[PDB]
């Protein structure tokens, strides 16, 4: 996979953000990540500031497609997103702010990544597996 430059635009909430990508606004969706809801659930503002604060600090963001299908039915980007070289998706479910999602029309290359910062977040028992 490739990780390709995007301009932060504007936070959503926690597993959506919009970035300009390849010089148009665009939503992404945060692959394989399962964020409560805001839009509220517990820990569902948790998430939301989290993801808005690692992408806002961040020096570079960068947009990561998987092997599988790019957008979904609502038009937004599917991918992996990386704030200065660390995954947003990867450090939400580490932070237990997120849970691992279904794969997704075969995007499952960083499936057990986050699968293994879940099991750990878990034993930490740590936000939403207080």
């Amino acid at each position: 996979l490739h990780k390709e430059p995007a301009t932060l635009i504007k936070a959503i909430d926690g597993d959506t953000v919009k970035l300009m990508y390849k010089g148009q606004p665009m939503t992404f969706r945060l692959l394989l990540v399962d964020t409560p809801e805001t839009k509220v659930e517990k820990y569902g503002p948790e998430a939301s500031a989290f993801t808005k604060k690692m992408n806002e600090n961040a020096k570079k963001i960068e947009v990561e497609f998987d092997k599988g299908q790019r957008t979904d039915k609502y038009g937004r980007g599917l991918a992996y997103i990386y704030a200065d070289g660390k995954m947003v998706n990867e450090a939400l479910v580490r932070q237990g702010l997120a849970k691992v999602a279904y794969v997704y029309k075969g995007n499952n290359t960083h499936e057990q990544l986050l699968r293994k910062a879940e099991a750990q977040a878990k034993k930490e028992k740590l936000n939403i597996w207080s």
